[PDB]
Protein backbone atom coordinates (compact mmCIF):
# COMPACT_ATOMS: atom_id res chain seq x y z
CA UNK A 1 0.00 0.00 0.00
CA UNK A 2 1.26 3.56 -0.70
CA UNK A 3 -0.29 6.10 1.61
CA UNK A 4 -1.04 9.74 1.80
CA UNK A 5 0.43 11.68 3.86
CA UNK A 6 -2.76 12.88 5.88
CA UNK A 7 -4.12 9.17 5.73
CA UNK A 8 -0.48 7.73 7.68
CA UNK A 9 -0.78 10.73 9.80
CA UNK A 10 -4.05 9.45 10.98
CA UNK A 11 -3.15 5.72 10.64
CA UNK A 12 -0.19 6.40 12.99
CA UNK A 13 -2.42 8.35 15.32
CA UNK A 14 -5.24 5.35 14.76
CA UNK A 15 -2.34 2.96 16.40
CA UNK A 16 -0.88 5.36 19.33
CA UNK A 17 2.59 6.92 17.10
CA UNK A 18 1.45 10.73 17.89
CA UNK A 19 3.70 11.50 20.44
CA UNK A 20 4.77 8.08 21.16
CA UNK A 21 8.33 8.68 23.07
CA UNK A 22 7.73 12.86 23.29
CA UNK A 23 7.99 12.22 19.00
CA UNK A 24 5.10 14.27 17.55
CA UNK A 25 3.12 12.40 14.42
CA UNK A 26 4.55 14.94 11.90
CA UNK A 27 8.27 13.00 13.10
CA UNK A 28 6.45 9.62 12.07
CA UNK A 29 5.18 10.73 9.00
CA UNK A 30 8.74 12.57 8.07
CA UNK A 31 10.53 9.35 8.81
CA UNK A 32 8.22 7.03 6.62
CA UNK A 33 9.00 9.63 3.98
CA UNK A 34 12.64 9.39 3.70
CA UNK A 35 12.15 5.48 4.47
CA UNK A 36 9.88 4.66 2.31
CA UNK A 37 7.42 6.90 0.20
CA UNK A 38 4.77 5.83 2.61
CA UNK A 39 4.87 2.63 0.84
CA UNK A 40 4.22 -0.54 2.73
CA UNK A 41 5.94 -3.18 0.73
CA UNK A 42 9.42 -1.30 0.49
CA UNK A 43 12.52 -3.13 1.39
CA UNK A 44 16.26 -2.67 0.98
CA UNK A 45 19.00 -4.59 1.35
CA UNK A 46 22.11 -3.55 3.09
CA UNK A 47 25.62 -4.30 2.91
CA UNK A 48 26.08 -6.24 5.68
CA UNK A 49 23.29 -8.94 4.30
CA UNK A 50 20.66 -7.16 6.80
CA UNK A 51 17.49 -6.14 4.51
CA UNK A 52 15.04 -3.34 5.95
CA UNK A 53 11.38 -4.01 5.79
CA UNK A 54 8.25 -1.50 5.56
CA UNK A 55 7.10 2.03 5.79
CA UNK A 56 9.76 2.75 8.60
CA UNK A 57 12.03 -0.06 6.80
CA UNK A 58 12.97 -1.70 10.15
CA UNK A 59 16.15 -3.64 9.94
CA UNK A 60 16.23 -7.67 9.94
CA UNK A 61 20.15 -7.11 11.57
CA UNK A 62 18.19 -6.72 15.25
CA UNK A 63 14.09 -6.24 14.65
CA UNK A 64 12.13 -9.29 12.99
CA UNK A 65 13.59 -12.40 11.24
CA UNK A 66 13.75 -13.03 7.71
CA UNK A 67 15.65 -16.12 7.64
CA UNK A 68 18.76 -14.64 6.20
CA UNK A 69 20.59 -12.87 8.15
CA UNK A 70 22.86 -14.28 10.04
CA UNK A 71 23.35 -13.82 13.82
CA UNK A 72 20.64 -11.48 13.82
CA UNK A 73 18.25 -11.33 16.42
CA UNK A 74 14.07 -10.64 16.42
CA UNK A 75 13.23 -8.15 19.33
CA UNK A 76 10.43 -7.46 17.79
CA UNK A 77 9.17 -11.49 17.71
CA UNK A 78 7.54 -10.94 14.08
CA UNK A 79 8.66 -12.50 10.81
CA UNK A 80 9.89 -9.52 8.60
CA UNK A 81 7.11 -9.93 6.13
CA UNK A 82 4.76 -8.90 8.92
CA UNK A 83 6.10 -4.90 8.21
CA UNK A 84 5.22 -5.35 4.63
CA UNK A 85 1.57 -5.33 5.39
CA UNK A 86 -1.31 -3.06 4.54
CA UNK A 87 -2.40 -2.63 8.05
CA UNK A 88 0.64 -0.98 9.83
CA UNK A 89 0.01 -2.72 13.62
CA UNK A 90 3.54 -4.38 13.10
CA UNK A 91 5.53 -1.94 11.91
CA UNK A 92 4.00 0.55 14.69
CA UNK A 93 4.50 -1.70 17.48
CA UNK A 94 7.91 -2.90 16.54
CA UNK A 95 8.91 0.96 15.91
CA UNK A 96 7.65 2.02 19.43
CA UNK A 97 10.51 -0.90 20.69
CA UNK A 98 13.03 0.77 18.32
CA UNK A 99 12.33 4.18 19.59
CA UNK A 100 12.46 2.95 23.36
CA UNK A 101 16.02 1.66 22.47
CA UNK A 102 17.71 4.36 23.84
CA UNK A 103 18.85 6.45 21.28
CA UNK A 104 15.31 7.75 20.33
CA UNK A 105 14.20 8.54 16.62
CA UNK A 106 18.32 8.62 15.61
CA UNK A 107 17.50 4.81 15.00
CA UNK A 108 16.32 6.10 11.72
CA UNK A 109 19.62 7.64 9.91
CA UNK A 110 17.14 9.30 7.55
CA UNK A 111 15.06 10.88 10.31
CA UNK A 112 18.47 12.09 11.91
CA UNK A 113 19.81 13.31 8.22
CA UNK A 114 16.42 14.60 6.88
CA UNK A 115 13.40 15.70 9.67
CA UNK A 116 15.51 16.13 12.88
CA UNK A 117 15.35 19.81 13.59
CA UNK A 118 13.25 20.57 10.61
CA UNK A 119 9.70 21.79 10.54
CA UNK A 120 8.02 18.32 10.52
CA UNK A 121 4.71 19.68 11.72
CA UNK A 122 4.33 20.77 8.05
CA UNK A 123 4.34 16.77 7.68
CA UNK A 124 0.64 16.87 9.24
CA UNK A 125 -0.17 20.17 8.11
CA UNK A 126 -4.40 20.84 6.80
CA UNK A 127 -4.66 16.47 8.09
CA UNK A 128 -7.91 16.36 9.81
CA UNK A 129 -6.85 14.05 12.27
CL1 LIG B 1 4.00 13.81 0.57
CL1 LIG C 1 4.27 17.48 14.22
CL1 LIG D 1 18.22 -14.79 10.13
CL1 LIG E 1 15.90 -12.20 19.28
CL1 LIG F 1 9.59 -15.70 11.58
CL1 LIG G 1 -3.38 0.70 9.11
CL1 LIG H 1 14.38 10.99 22.76
NA1 LIG I 1 16.82 -10.97 12.35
Amino acid sequence: KVFGRCELAAAMKRHGLDNYRGYSLGNWVCAAKFESNFNTQATNRNTDGSTDYGILQINSRWWCNDGRTPGSRNLCNIPCSALLSSDITASVNCAKKIVSDGNGMNAWVAWRNRCKGTDVQAWIRGCRL
